[PDB]
């Protein structure tokens, strides 16, 4: 079960994989039975295959970047929370979306749950 | 207020940090639901209810040398929840220190905090 420093490393690695759009590697980070709520408030998605579909739809068109915008906060029970900005182009408008992800890892270092907090108030038009 | 909208969550969470920054313990307590929980740091057992929460804030802030400020926007959902990054400044071992924290909060249908989870550990403390 990852220590606080191992959670910092895994959550930063997740943002690196999203930033380069490596869909297959992101899926590998999740437990085969993980659940993702993105954005939090929506019905969850459950398991690897649904999760893969999610990342393929969100990142497969390219033109998405993601970067930490502050440090990962990590707990002593395998959990942590991080702030980051997602950049995209939405029907010609360059946009930034500010997001905080909360993750719980399992005893194999895989993401068991993820909750991404954001809504449209966190979108803005902004050059990369 | 009923269940706060995303914009209302952003305002309430920002207000909470303002009140921490000036040490207004009684106003902080009034932001929580009468039976709210606080987990601070997340990973420790929850405390329950306004008196335990008041005691916790009096212990944390009552020395008067704590400041706090947002270090990015409040993220808000459409179901009355939100998350925010901020930095707390205080003294550790005789020197000025800073601690990065993220709070995740859920508001009830009266606009009061029902649950508080403050994510941080020693990996977030710097001098
Ligand atoms: C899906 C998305 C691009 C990726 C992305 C979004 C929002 C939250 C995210 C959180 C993640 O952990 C990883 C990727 C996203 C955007 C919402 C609109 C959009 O095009
Ligand atoms: C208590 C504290 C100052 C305030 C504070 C801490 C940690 C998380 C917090 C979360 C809050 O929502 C409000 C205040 C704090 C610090 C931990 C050590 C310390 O001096």
């Amino acid at each position: 079960l990852p220590t606080a420093q191992e959670v910092q490393g895994l959550m930063a690695r997740y943002i690196e994989l999203v930033d380069v759009g490596d869909i297959e590697a992101i899926v590998q980070m999740y437990a085969d039975d993980a659940t993702v709520e993105n954005p939090f408030g929506q019905p969850p998605i459950h398991g690897r295959e649904q999760i893969a579909a999610f990342y393929r739809q969100g990142l497969g068109g390219g033109k998405v970047r993601a970067c930490l915008t502050g440090p990962v906060r990590a707990s002593h029970n395998g959990c942590g929370a991080m702030p980051f900005r997602v950049e995209m182009v939405w029907n010609g408008q360059p946009c930034a979306l500010d997001v905080i992800n909360v993750m719980r890892f399992d005893e194999h270092g895989r993401i068991q749950t993820m909750q991404a907090y954001w809504s449209e108030v966190n979108l803005s038009v902004r050059e990369p």
